[PDB]
């Protein structure tokens, strides 16, 4: 199937070694790989109700405008960690639509 | 949906840069992310109905028995390209079973 297909990138994503992650149109986590959880420190469900901003403690220094407009971007942030570890990460992200969802595809190294 | 999610793995898996793929439990391709169409230089569709045996150059050189029973590994190969390139390849295969099918995850770092 369809679904069948996806599945197998499902499987993929998660066995990578880089965390990926994709994030809503308001920063919301919408699906996070086993990488993610493990540098986040939350578990995938916690996640999965959660925003960027609640890990992203720079959050609010970003351009998010200038972001969305620039729609491949690279750049560097602290991330604080479920435990309360500060660390440097570089994100890259890549802005898509999907139907009537934008979305985009989070791609994180820990620096 | 279930669908909606995997759907989220299928634009992740093929943003990454690395070579990601899935194989069967005869070595055909079931999954191919966009960095493994550009490495092999197939496209899609002609990789879905291939076998790793027509790209890997020393397919039969490797003890895949052996390989299997390992369920991680890691190890060098050569590949053909679809214009001919013969370069060198690391493959790190996961293998995993989902229902009634046994498959591998493979990632693929041109050396």
């Amino acid at each position: 199937q369809s679904e069948l297909e996806f599945k197998f990138a499902h499987y993929l994503i998660n066995n990578a070694v880089e965390a990926s992650f994709c994030l809503g149109d308001n920063w919301q986590f919408l699906y996070v790989n086993d990488a993610t959880c493990r540098m986040t420190e939350y578990s995938r469900e916690q996640l999965l109700s959660m925003n960027l901003q609640d890990i992203d403690v720079d959050f609010a220094l970003h351009d998010w405008e200038e972001i969305r407009q620039k729609n491949n971007y690279t750049f560097k942030t602290r991330y604080r960690s479920q435990s309360g570890r500060i660390f440097l990460v570089e994100m890259s992200l890549t802005f898509l639509e999907d139907q009537e969802r934008r979305f985009s595809c989070v791609f994180v190294r820990e620096k």
